[PDB]
C-alpha cells in the first residue's frame, strides 16, 4: 500500500523465454497434428537454445567483478540449458527428446530472487516440519488401518488391503475428496468425523509453520535491504538508536525508472518519499529538481491536501516511501525534526515557484 | 466488539438495485417460460435503466464541489450503465441483448469503499505474488509432466497428453478433487502424497500474502480515518506524542443516526464513548444533553456496573468508542487525566439529575 | 499451556441432555423399525421434557438476585422447550411431531458462554464482511456467467442456463469440487485456473476476518475477566501502572475443585500460581495451608527443579497461573519484588517443614 | 533462517525402525503373493522385535540417573512393544496376528519431543474447542435436518433419513465434497451457499485455535530452553533486565557435531554466533580455536562483507545464532557493548593471523 514498484521487476529475458518455450511442448504431444507447426515450434526451442547459448558464453565470460563470488547456483542451469537438449537430440532419436523440457523450468528459478528467501527458513523450522510430518505419518496409518478392519469383507475390490486404505486417508484427510471408493457401513462413516476435523487442524498448524517465520523473513527483508539507504540521508545523525528499529519495518525501498511518474498533481495526498539516489522532475515553474538525498510530501501530510507538484522520475531513482502514521510517528517521535519539516513546509511553498 | 455501526452502511440505492436487477436475467435464460413475466422483468431493467438515468444527469451535474477532483472511477460505469443496454437493444435484436447484465456488476463496485482498500496493497506485495505465481507455475508443470510419463500407455483417453495432466494438477493441488480422471497404477498414486502437502503449503503462504498486510491496512484504516476526531476533543492538549499511537489502533469511529439508541439503561456496562459532533439524549430527569466533544461511560467502567442512563442518539452523532482496558490503559497511562475522570465520576452522579 | 482447567467446564445438566435427546430422533426416522424402542425413546423426550419442566418452574422462580437483570436470552428457550413439543403433540398427530427436535438445539446455546463472545465482534467487523460478501457476489456471477457463453451449445442439460452455472461457481470456488457437471472444451477449463486461485484468496481474507479480532477478543477475555483477582493480592500496591497491561495478557484464571490435585510432587517444575480465594493442601509434615491471596512455585522456577510439595486443592480454589518468562519478566521488571521472592525462596524452604 | 541444525535431529534408531517395520505389513495383506518374501519380512518384525528387545532390558536397567524421575511415558510402549506381538503369535494363529502393527506406531511418539509440546496447550484452550465443537454440533444438525424436509420424497434411497443427511453435512461443510448424493431441487441447492461459507469460517476460527497459542508455545520454547546459555557468557553481567526478554525470542540454540562446518570462508556474511560449550576450528594460519563462551561474525556484520575464516565444528558445539538486526538491536541497545565489539572488530583482524 505504500510503495511504487516500477522498472520491470520481471526484467531479464532469460526468465521470460521459458514461458513461451515450454508451451512449445504440447503441440508435439498430440495425435492428428499437422506437421507444419509441429516443426515450427521445434525451431523456437532452437531459438531459446540459441538465445541462452548466445547469452551463455557471455555468462561464461565471468571475468566481470571477479574478486570473490559463489556462482555455483547461477551457472548450474545455463550449462545444462544447452547440453541436455543437445545430447537429447541424438540418443533420443524419437520425438521424446522434447520431453527434456523439464530442464528450462529451473531458468525462472535461476534468477528468482525470493526463492532463496524460501529455502532459507526451512533450515531452521524443519525441526517442526518433521515431527509434524511423522505425526502426519502417525495419523495416516493410525487411521488408514482402521478401515481395513471393516470393509475388507464386502469391499475386497476397493478396501481389500491396507495401502488402498492409505489412499483413502489423505484423499479424505487432505481436504480433497475425489469420490472413487467410499464406505457403505455405519462405523466406517463415523470415523471420518474426526479425520477432516484432524487434517484441518494438522494443516491448521503445518501450513502455519510456513507463513509463521516466512513473514518474519519478508518483514525482515525490509530491514536487511534497508539498513542501507540510511546513512545517505544528511539529516539522520540525530536519530536515536532505538528510533530506527521502530521505523525500518515500514520503510520499503523500490526503484522508479527514468521518465515515469512518481506523484501526479491533484491526486489525494497519502504518502511521502525519501529520494536517496537519482533525480526527479518536480513540475513547477522553476523545477525544484532534487537529487540524491531528498524528500517530499510533508506539504500534503501536514495539511492533508492534494499533491502540490507533478513529480516525475527524471532518472532512475532508488526510492523510499512512507505513509502518514509512521511519519506522524516521527513527528511525534521528536520535536527536533518537525521544526525543519515545519520550516520545509514553508520553504518549499515559496521555493517551489522560486529557485 | 467495541463499536456501534448504524445509519445504513449499505445506504445508496445506486448500489441496491443491481441486486434485484441482475436476477431479472435468469427467467429469460430458461425454456418453456410463459411470456407474462418474461417481459415484466424486462421493464425492471428499464426501471433501473431509467432509475440510474434519472440519477445520471444529476451526476453529470458535477458542478458540486468542483474545485479539484478525480472522478474517472465514479463516472466510468454510470456512462456505460445506460449506453451498453441502449446499443444492446438494437444491434443485438435477439434476446441475447440481456446478456449485457455483465455491466451493472461494477455498480456495487462503483460505491464500494473497501474495494480501493483491496487494490491498494497489491501494488506493494505483488513482488511476492509473482515469484509465488511463477513458483506455482514451476510446481504445476514440474508435477503435471510427471504423470504423462506413466499412464499415457493405459490411459490415452484421459492422460494421453500433457495439458490433460495439467488439469489434474490444480484439481489435485488446489484442494478440490473433482473425480473425473484418477490414476490406476501405484507410482502415479505415490506422487499425490506431496501434491496436497505442497499446495496446502503454497496457499499456506500465498493466501497468507493477502491477509498479511491487508490487516495492516485495515488496522491502518482505523488510524488515517481517526487522526481526525482528535483535536476536536478539548482535553487532548496534554496527551504525549507516543501516547496517541498506542491508542488510535483501538479507537474506531462510526456514526449513529438520529433517534437511535446508543446505550440503554440497565444493560451491563462494558464500554465508553467520545462524542465529537452531534447531540444525544441522556435520559435523566434533567437530560444532560452533551453535544460535540463529550464522553460517557466512566461511571460504569470505574465501578463495573450497569448503565446509569438510556443515552439515545438525539441527532446524527459521529461517535467513537472504547472498552475498559484501553481506557484502563489511559487511566494507567496518566494520573493527570484520571483526576478529572474521578471528578467526572462524581460530578455526573449529581449532574445527571441536576442541571 | 499454563492453566489448570477443572471443575466440569461442561457442568450444567441442562446442556447435557440435548446430546442424548436429539439422537432419539433418528430411530423414528427409519422404516422397518420394531415398535419396542420406537416408543421407548419417545419417553426419553418426555423425560427431558419433564426434566427441563421440573427445572423450568424453578427457573420461573426468578426472584433470586432480582435487582436489575436482562434474562430475555436465558428464558427465551426454556419457555419454548416445553410448549413447542406440547403443541406439536396434538396438531401434528402423525409422527412428524418429533421433527420439532430443532428446538432443543438452542439449549446448548442457552448456557454456551463463548457464544456471546462470537456475536459480539460481528457487530464491528461486518462492515468488511459485507463488502467482501458483495465482492463474493461480484466474483460469483462475474464468473458464473462466463460459462453459459460457451457450453450452452453442447451441454444444454447441464449448462443450459445461468443458475446451473452459479452452482458450478461456488462448488468450484469454495474449494469443494463435487463432480456432477464439468466442462469439456478448452476455454471453459482455462477459466478455473483463477477461480480456485481467487476463492482461496477471498477466503484467505474472509475467514481471516473472523480469527483476526476474534483473537483480540479472546486475548481480551483474559483481561476483562482478570482485572479482577488483582487488588485481592496483598502485594500489588507497588506495581506500576503500565506494568499490569504487560502481564494480564498471559495470566489466565481458572478454578480447581475440592480434593483435586494442583501440583504433584516430583513432576518437573514449569509454572507458579497465585491463590486468591479458597485453600490448598501443601503436602508437608506441617501442611502450609495457604488460603486466599497466596502463591507458590518460585521455589521451583528460581532453581529449575521439581516440585517441593504435592499441593492438592483442599477446597474450590479460584486459581491463577504463570510460567517462568512472564515471572522472569516480573523478576526482571523490578528488584523490589524479587527480594521478597528471594526471601520467600528461603522462608518457604524451612517454613514448609516447620509452621 | 538463522540457525544451523545438525547432528541428526532424527537420531535414535528406536524411532528409525518403525518406518521399515510397518511397511512389512502390506505384503502379507495381499492375495496371490509368493511365500518367499511373505515370510522374509516376518523375520524383520522379529528383528525389530529382537532389536527393541535387546534395547529393552537395557532400558529396564533404569538405575541410570535414578534420583527422581517420571518414566511412565517412555516405558509404556517398550513393554507392549514385545508383549503384544508375543501374545499375538499364539492366540491369533491365523496371519492376522500381524495386524498388531498398530503397536509400533507409538514408538516414534515415544521419543517424539514436540509431541508433548502439542498436548500441553490443549489443556488450556480446550475451553474454546468444546464451545466450537458443540457449535459444530449445532451447525451440523441444524443444517443436516434442513434437507430431510425436502428430498425424502424423491430421494428416499439417498435422503430417506436424517443421518444420511448428516453425512452430506460434513462432506459438504468440511470442504471435501465427495460426490455420492447431491440434491436435485432448487431450495436444497440454495442451502449450500451458507454451508461452505459457514464451515470455512468455523474452521477459519477452529484451526486458528491451534496455531494461535501453539506459536506462543513454540516461540516460548525458544525462551525456556534458552534462559539457559545466558549466564555462561562472560559478558552478560551488564545486560539490563528488560534487555533480555527482547532478545531471547530470536536467539535459538542448536548443536553442531564434530568435524562439521559452521561458516565457510567467502560465503556472504549474514549472521553471527555465540559459542557457549565446545570448540571450533577457526581456519587461519594461527587457528584461533575459541572454546566455551565465545562469538564470531561481527567482523562481517559491521562491514557487511564475506566470511573471514572457515570456522568448522572441531567438536560437538552447543551453538547459538543471531542475524544482524537483532545484533544491530544490541549495538543500538547499548554503546557500552559496541565498544568491545568495535575493539574485537580490530583485535580479531590481527589476532586471526597472530596468536
Ligand atoms: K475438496
Ligand atoms: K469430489
Amino acid at each position: 500500500m505504500s510503495v511504487l514498484p516500477f522498472l520491470r521487476i520481471y526484467a531479464p529475458l532469460n526468465a521470460v523465454l521459458a514461458a513461451p518455450g515450454l508451451l512449445a511442448v504440447a503441440a508435439l504431444t498430440i495425435p492428428d497434428m499437422s506437421g507444419r507447426s509441429r516443426l515450427a515450434l521445434a525451431a523456437l526451442l532452437a531459438v531459446i537454445w540459441g538465445a541462452y547459448l548466445l547469452q551463455l558464453a557471455a555468462t561464461l565470460l565471468k571475468r566481470r567483478a571477479g574478486v570473490v563470488r559463489d556462482r555455483t547456483p547461477k551457472i548450474a542451469i545455463d550449462v545444462l540449458a544447452v547440453l541436455v537438449p543437445l545430447a537429447a537430440f541424438l540418443l533420443d532419436g524419437s520425438p521424446d527428446w522434447s520431453l527434456y523440457c523439464a530442464v528450462w523450468l529451473l531458468k525462472p528459478l535461476r534468477d528468482s530472487t525470493f526463492f532463496p528467501v524460501l529455502g532459507r527458513v526451512l533450515a531452521n523450522e524443519a525441526r517442526n516440519l518433521i515431527g509434524v510430518t511423522t505425526l502426519f505419518g502417525v495419523v495416516l496409518f493410525a487411521v488408514a488401518l482402521a478401515a481395513y478392519v471393516i470393509e475388507r469383507d464386502i469391499q475386497p475390490e476397493k478396501f481389500g488391503s491396507i495401502p488402498q486404505a492409505m489412499w483413502w486417508a489423505v484423499v479424505t484427510l487432505s481436504t480433497t475428496g475425489y469420490g472413487d471408493t467410499i464406505p457403505q457401513s455405519f462405523a466406517g462413516r463415523v470415523l471420518a468425523g474426526a479425520v477432516m476435523m484432524s487434517g484441518i487442524g494438522i494443516f491448521g498448524l503445518w501450513a502455519g509453520i510456513l507463513a509463521t517465520g516466512f513473514y518474519q523473513e519478508v518483514r525482515r527483508g525490509d530491514f536487511v535491504r534497508n539498513w542501507q539507504l540510511v546513512a545517505a540521508v544528511p539529516l539522520f545523525q540525530k536519530l536515536g538508536p532505538a528510533v530506527l528499529v521502530e521505523i525500518v519495518r515500514a520503510l520499503r525501498a523500490r526503484t522508479v525508472p527514468a521518465g515515469a511518474v512518481i506523484c501526479r498533481i491533484g491526486e489525494p495526498g497519502d504518502r511521502m518519499f525519501f529520494v536517496v539516489e537519482g533525480s526527479v522532475s518536480v513540475a513547477t515553474p522553476n523545477p525544484v529538481e532534487l537529487g540524491p538525498g531528498a524528500f517530499f510530501g510533508e506539504m500534503a501530510l501536514i495539511s492533508g491536501e492534494p499533491r502540490s507538484a507533478t513529480v516525475s522520475a527524471a532518472t532512475t531513482v532508488s526510492l523510499l516511501s512512507l505513509h502518514s502514521a509512521d511519519f506522524q510517528m516521527l513527528c511525534s517521535s521528536s520535536p527536533e525534526i518537525a521544526e525543519i519539516f515545519r520550516k520545509t513546509a514553508l520553504e518549499r511553498r515559496g521555493a517551489a515557484a522560486s529557485a
